[PDB]
């Protein structure tokens, strides 16, 4: 996604390391 809702997203999406979104790995790793 674009960036988080300042660290949070909707239905247990990772904010990644760099403040983006997505469940999984590629945001969520790391």
């Amino acid at each position: 996604v674009g960036e988080c809702v300042r660290g949070r997203c909707p239905s247990g999406m990772c904010c990644s390391q760099f403040g983006y979104c997505g469940k999984g790995p590629k945001y969520c790793g790391r």
